[PDB]
């Protein structure tokens, strides 16, 4: 399959058997995307072992596969190595059977059910100035990644299945046990013919503890898909769409919200621009509603900033289910089309100064120069992030609660300039550690 | 998966672990049809390792899947290990790709086509005689099967590619060397996750040397498929159409006219019968032609209860693309849909006496009380055998001048009554001998 670009006169690496371009991935994939997309132009072509991956950053091309052609064409994504009962999860699923896995869940992330869930799950921020005003009067650094990691896991259980824990200082609680647990990944490109061993060997990704105890355990999700019971729903499926929440309410939502505090420490003055955003909206460490979370403009404008550098989905992809010829090019069935955000992110052609935090990017003055098929934090199209104005809820929530007591600032073990891991998941190299201080 | 047919309510045999139902195909898995429906009914599920299967024999069912639903559900056929370039010919193709096949490849085997390959393999039924006459001196059984897959070798190489070999007195021909190749099958069951590997290892179901001379090597089937050149063609895939229709030109073709012998043999008075027809209609060895073939109705019958006794394709089989509830069952996507011809055409519901070989079934009185979807011996819908009406009009020539020289009589060496051999072909246990007499 390593002669198809050559063949259609695309760009790109010349990929070595076997391996195709894996090897290029030792600078992190996503330098290479940005490398490819400075030597080739809009459009190139590489190959994750024998699978062809035509990545395109024109954005009338990116629409018409993210948005135009996307139930016809370009409606699944890469599948992964084993994936056991997950391949129900939404995320995974495809065709049909996503269609009515996202038919199912799309009321479950109304802006009215939203409106519901800030209540109970601004109680959490009560406890997350608590737990950070323990560990501030030490004088010595904080990780946030813990603090906010426990923040966003009494987000989910509580807003999903009403378990109100105290992550933090309930190490006890059944609920946390299996949560707890959220080299061979890349063996997978290179095998791509072990997947179906696997598949029969019932090796997941995951331990035995973790699915068996949430398939007994099985306002939130877990109601909500209850009460909404192609039209048909199941047992096993509950459980795989709530192990697809917890992981994204988690990971996505502490990593982001640490991205979010290096870059107010390392900028004290957009610091202090948004406390006073926040003081003026909500006088004196008031509390903060759905309603006022939306009038707060420089805080949207700081969260928006924060996911153009560390898009953490890093690419979006689509498998071709046919042949097609869009905005003049062909792509032939089975190529896996790729849009590099984290590279189109930073293109110096779109963005001044790209590696510079600059909150104003998004003012309602300079937003509208900002072509929304080149910043892409949730997708676009039918198959968009489902869960992004619960996101954008969340985090904001909590920056709000944390900033109305606690300033932010660098330290000796501050990581600067941060520096990204060079593995699969986009997250700091070293963990952001900062001194917080109080008001 | 083992437990679908339970949780639908289907009845079946219990299968074992890792290997299914494979066990009982020890006995034939045509006789573990009969018996399947002899105790479970108009349907029933079992599995092929870890894959179910569900056969059905209600003839409004049949043609709910092989006609009135194909399209849309029931398109593709289920897969089998290893298949290399051969996944582009048409027999093995796949939805929208089969579908361009289908139309490129139709109007080669048009009945105006097949007008004009009469004059041509016609010289080979001369050709055929001689190679039978010269057999018929010694006074001792011949191997029809021989004989017969001589003159099939002899019609595809001339009706495909103008190569006008006398494949029995040529060992040499450099079109016979490579043709001369058309345990394992059964490991791909238990094992449908090697499929995968062995795609990577290119070990492919033929040695290398076969499919490397005929891409060199790449009226006849060559031209008219040259001569049409979803709408396009490639070099590949031409030689992936020829070797599907050599293996069921020769294949085919010699076992059901080895079938039809051994019937003629053991009961004379239809070869008399038969001769008598032939001589009225082509007085006095007068050559056959395509008008004068379709005029012989006992012919036709005789022809059409040897496919009823050893349909050479025993089951149909379409994958399910979708969820379905056909004529008042569901269906789950994934499940192989199977109906079991062999079993249906020896149904003692539909047919008196289906053991014996009673030609007057099909005469133009009867053959109306003969439901087209349980007599299925070229399938049916979309899909059937594209090659019918070539297969049936070159089995027919080769009869008629087979029958104006010779006679055909039992031996000791012939098996009464024939048994079929228990593997994966539809093929006599042991050959077909018989003495052989001229006129
Ligand atoms: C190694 C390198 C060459 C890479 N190869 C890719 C290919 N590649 C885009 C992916 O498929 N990588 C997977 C990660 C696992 N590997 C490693 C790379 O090879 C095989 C695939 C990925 O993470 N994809 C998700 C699938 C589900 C994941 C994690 C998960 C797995 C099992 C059970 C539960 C969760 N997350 C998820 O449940 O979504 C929640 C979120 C919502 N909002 C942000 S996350 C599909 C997905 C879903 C949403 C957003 C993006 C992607 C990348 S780097
Ligand atoms: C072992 C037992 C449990 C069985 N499991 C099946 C499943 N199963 C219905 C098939 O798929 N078995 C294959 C035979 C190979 N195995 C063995 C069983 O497991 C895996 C599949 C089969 O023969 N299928 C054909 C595929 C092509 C074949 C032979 C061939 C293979 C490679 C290159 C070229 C030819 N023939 C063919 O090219 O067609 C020409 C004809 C036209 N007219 C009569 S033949 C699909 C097909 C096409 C036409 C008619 C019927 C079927 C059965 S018994
Ligand atoms: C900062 C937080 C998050 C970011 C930046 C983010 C980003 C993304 C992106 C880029 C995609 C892919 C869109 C595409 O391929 O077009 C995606 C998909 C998805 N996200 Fe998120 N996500 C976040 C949090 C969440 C949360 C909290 C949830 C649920 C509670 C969630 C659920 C999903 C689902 C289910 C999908 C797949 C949708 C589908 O396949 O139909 N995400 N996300
Ligand atoms: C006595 C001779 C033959 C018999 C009994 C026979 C029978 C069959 C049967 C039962 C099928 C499956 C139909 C279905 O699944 O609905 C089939 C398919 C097929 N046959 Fe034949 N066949 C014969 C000879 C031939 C010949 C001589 C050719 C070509 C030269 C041929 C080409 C094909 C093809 C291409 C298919 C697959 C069609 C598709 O998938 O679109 N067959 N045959």
């Amino acid at each position: 399959s390593h002669g198809l670009f050559k063949k259609l006169g695309i760009p790109g690496p010349t990929p070595l058997p076997f391996l195709g371009n894996i090897l290029s991935y030792h600078k992190g994939f996503c330098m290479f995307d940005m490398e490819c997309h400075k030597k080739y132009g809009k459009v190139w072509g590489f190959y994750d072992g024998q699978q062809p991956v035509l990545a395109i950053t024109d954005p009338d091309m990116i629409k018409t596969v993210l948005v135009k052609e996307c139930y016809s064409v370009f409606t699944n994504r890469r599948p992964f190595g084993p994936v056991g009962f997950m391949k129900s999860a939404i995320s995974i699923a495809e065709d049909e059977e996503w269609k009515r896995l996202r038919s199912l869940l799309s009321p479950t992330f109304t802006s009215g059910k939203l409106k519901e869930m800030v209540p109970i799950i601004a109680q959490y921020g009560d406890v997350l100035v608590r737990n950070l005003r323990r560990e501030a009067e030490t004088g010595k650094p904080v990780t946030l990644k813990d603090v906010f990691g426990a923040y966003s896991m009494d987000v989910i259980t509580s807003t999903s299945f009403g378990v109100n824990i105290d992550s933090l200082n309930n190490p006890q609680d059944p609920f946390v046990e299996n949560t707890k647990k959220l080299p061979f990944f890349l063996s997978i490109t290179v095998f791509p013919f072990l997947i179906p061993i696997l598949e029969v060997l019932n090796i997941c990704v995951f331990p035995r503890e973790v699915t068996n105890f949430l398939r007994k355990s099985v306002v939130d999700f877990l109601q909500l898909m209850i009460d909404s019971q192609h039209k048909a729903l199941s047992d096993l499926e509950l459980v795989a769409q709530s192990i697809i929440f917890i992981f994204a309410g988690y990971e996505t939502t502490s990593s982001v919200l640490s991205f979010i505090m290096y870059e107010l420490a390392t900028h004290p003055d957009v610091q202090q621009k948004l406390q006073e955003e926040i003081d003026a909206v909500l006088p004196n460490k008031a509390p903060p509603t759905y309603d006022t979370v939306l009038q707060m403009e420089y805080l949207d404008m700081v969260v928006n900033e924060t996911l153009r550098l560390f898009p953490i989905a890093m690419r979006l992809e689509r498998v071709c289910k046919k042949d097609v010829e869009i905005n003049g090019m062909f792509i032939p069935k089975g190529v896996v089309v790729m849009i590099p955000s984290y590279a189109l992110h930073r293109d110096p052609k779109y963005w001044t100064e790209p590696e510079k935090f600059l909150p104003e990017r998004f003012s309602k003055k300079n937003k509208d120069n900002i072509d929304p098929y080149i910043y892409t934090p949730f997708g676009s199209g039918p198959r968009n992030c489902i869960g992004m104005r619960f996101a954008l809820m969340n985090m904001k929530l909590a920056l709000i609660r944390v900033l109305q007591n606690f300033s932010f600032k660098p330290c000796k073990e501050t990581q600067i300039p941060l520096k990204l891991s060079l593995g699969g998941l986009l997250q700091p190299e070293k963990p952001v550690v900062l001194k917080v201080e109080s008001r």
